[PDB]
């Protein structure tokens, strides 16, 4: 349905806006992990995804459905879990911006 | 008869139902009572109820085919939460400690 | 081959130098056609692709091989073709940054 | 490139090297003052700096001498004061880099 894609660029937009940037700001683009130093990166985590990866998605109409966004939103934080140890200061600005996600997708019509 | 993935899958339910957690978890443990509190639009809202017990039970019968159908039915638990209630409700709050749990230890399944 | 997409990588550095950005900018990233007032681009264009993208694919590892590269440079050079009129300034500095892509990945060992 | 510039580009290789990585990350790229909702930012600063624009620069052979080099480096760590209140994170990593630059800057010969 284009009205479930169509709230999924609100709940998008709502990640990306100026309230959340506290936390949001680690997920607006790829992890630079090659100038970051980060040799495992692409070992560990096979499809990284971030925030504007997902807006080009959306803008390009590559989602089927509501379900492919969120499993794309999902993978972003899972990446992260998977990768970090649970006291990086990034863990803890995951869980607060998937706490938004998830509250925001739940009330999809 | 349970692969490695639905081992630790199995792992992460056991967890999810330890007595470390029961401060936020208890509210997850059995079908919300929408008679006894009063939500007579619970199930109008919510058509598919989901808790740890239909989780466990599911997993003793080996009726998940992969983690991934695992996962969906912990997020549809979640997610019916999020769904019914106000953002401040105390419940919202559990379902969120508790989800960081569940979403930590899945993303770290070998 | 690693060996393969590690000259790969040479080439989208190269398209990404300093010395061809007078022609290659239109292409560091995805076609903002909300800014320019492009209504029809998403409609014409199904697949977008610019060096960015290419650049992100790069460093997932996406690209099995130097051919599956070339693709989806081919097809940021192609979308301009087809979207553009022969005469736009844009068509213009499509040729010349192919001409440096085309020239670069023919001499790969 | 002259002996001076040399030793400007194992400088540059110095600050992006691993070993900074804790520092140095948030001048690897543009502020993408966009993304962080940073309106005022242009407004602020009027010539944007960041290391891989001087990496580009390096590249292309843009450098006339070490002091022009020096202006850029100096250029990005004096935005950064200049936008930031000084109890930000990023100042404080802006000054370790800044010792970093100064101090291998200061025994060149
Ligand atoms: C969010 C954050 C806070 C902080 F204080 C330091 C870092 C490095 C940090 O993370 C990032 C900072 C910048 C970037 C850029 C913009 C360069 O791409 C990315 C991250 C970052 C994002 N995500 C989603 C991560 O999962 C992740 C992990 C790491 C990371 C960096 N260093 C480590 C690390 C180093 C040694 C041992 C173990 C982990 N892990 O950095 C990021
Ligand atoms: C955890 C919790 C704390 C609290 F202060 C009040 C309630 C109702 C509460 O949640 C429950 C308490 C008991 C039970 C029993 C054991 C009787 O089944 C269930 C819940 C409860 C669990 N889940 C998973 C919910 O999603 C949910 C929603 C509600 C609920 C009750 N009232 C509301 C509500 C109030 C105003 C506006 C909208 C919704 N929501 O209660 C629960
Ligand atoms: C390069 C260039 C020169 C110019 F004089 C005017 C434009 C629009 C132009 O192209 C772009 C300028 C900016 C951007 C930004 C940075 C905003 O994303 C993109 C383009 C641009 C890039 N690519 C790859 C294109 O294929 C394309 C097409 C168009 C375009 C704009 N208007 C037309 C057009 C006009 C009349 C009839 C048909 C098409 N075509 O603009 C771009
Ligand atoms: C380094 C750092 C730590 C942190 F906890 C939060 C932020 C925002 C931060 O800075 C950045 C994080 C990411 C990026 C990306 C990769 C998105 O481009 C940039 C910065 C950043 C880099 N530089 C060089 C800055 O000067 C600057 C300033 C800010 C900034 C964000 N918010 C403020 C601010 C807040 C209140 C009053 C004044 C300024 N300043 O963020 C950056
Ligand atoms: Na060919
Ligand atoms: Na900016």
């Amino acid at each position: 349905l284009s009205e479930q894609l169509k709230h999924c660029n609100g709940i998008l937009k709502e990640l990306l806006s100026k309230k959340h940037a506290a936390y949001a700001w680690p997920f607006y683009k790829p992890v630079d992990a090659s100038a970051l130093g980060l040799h495992d990166y692409h070992d560990i985590i096979k499809h990284p995804m971030d925030l504007s990866t997902v807006k080009r998605k959306m803008e390009n109409r590559d989602y089927r459905d509501a379900q492919e966004f969120a499993a794309d939103v999902r993978l972003m934080f899972s990446n992260c879990y998977k990768y970090n140890p649970p006291d990086h200061d990034v863990v803890a600005m995951a869980r607060k911006l998937q706490d938004v996600f998830e509250f925001r997708y739940a009330k999809m019509p």
